[PDB]
């Protein structure tokens, strides 16, 4: 019937950095924004309960920081890129994402033994 | 509180591979899974008629193929690939991107220009309202 009214961006040119995959092609301010909404997420991930979704989150979120850091133009204006994705929030993510990481190398370790155990039992169950 | 049941994966390490940004550590198969993915959304977003979403991604899509189709394992296993994404899903996101894009440009330029013309109309009859008075 009618498109849903126009939310997204006010122009084409706007809407097309959107579709970038390639880092050479998005910019850190782009970057910044993803990184705000990234960060979000990985938060009320956490907040649900769904520790590898968080995980990948807050792990994504240190790879783009990481990654922009680097740039001239991020560093140019390291105070001011830091105040808008916050200190504290780069700190969390850092230490969710370790947090996560050995919870989630135990809960992947003991699905994968229980497994293997499982099929030791069936194996001598039925015999 | 108990955290959901494992479904993303199975180790760290598979894990791991949906956290990086830079395409040269993203194998062709990983984009290959997340291709299915935004294709799945922008048909999603399509049928909601949120023209913009839908837009991104299908070109995303596109994008994402367009950077591995290049590579020397896509084009050693391009019947496979072909395949698992479907000859049909990427003829319509090519077409379905150029369709949206011309609907946006377009749609884009007509809330620009009608909210010029109502501002215009609104000063007017402002200032014939004032000068009527006196």
């Amino acid at each position: 019937s009618v498109p849903k009214e126009l939310y997204l961006s006010s122009s084409l040119k706007d809407l097309n950095k959107k579709t970038e995959v390639k880092p050479e092609k998005i910019s850190t301010k782009s970057y910044v924004h993803s990184a705000l909404k990234i960060f979000k997420t990985a938060e009320e991930c956490r907040l649900d309960r769904d520790e590898e979704r968080a995980y990948v989150l807050y792990m994504k979120y240190v790879t783009v920081y990481n990654l922009i850091k680097k740039r001239p133009d991020f560093k140019q204006q390291q105070d001011y890129f830091h105040s808008i994705l916050g200190p504290g929030n780069i700190k969390k993510a850092v230490e969710e994402a370790e947090r996560l990481s050995e919870s989630l190398k135990l809960r992947y370790e003991e699905a994968e033994v229980r497994k293997k155990l499982e099929e030791k039992d069936r194996q001598e169950e039925a015999q």
